[PDB]
RNA sequence: CCUCCGU
């Protein structure tokens, strides 16, 4: 079963102003009343992009 | 995915 998982949170970005960032609001899509982690607006998963190296 | 800088 699932009990312990790590983790990974990788931090980046940073190009915006946080205009009076409402505790209650979405720093996402600006809307207020749901949370980025909860917005409405994010892609479905699990679905996340791939680096995939080759040469270089 | 994009606007998750707030964990
Ligand atoms: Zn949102």
């Amino acid at each position: 079963a699932t009990v312990v998982s790590g983790q990974k949170q990788d931090r980046q970005g940073g190009e915006r102003r946080r205009s009076q960032l409402d505790r209650d609001q979405c720093a996402y899509c600006k809307e207020k009343g749901h949370w980025a982690k909860d917005c409405p607006k994010k892609p479905r998963g699990p679905r996340g992009p791939r680096p995939q190296t080759s040469l270089l």
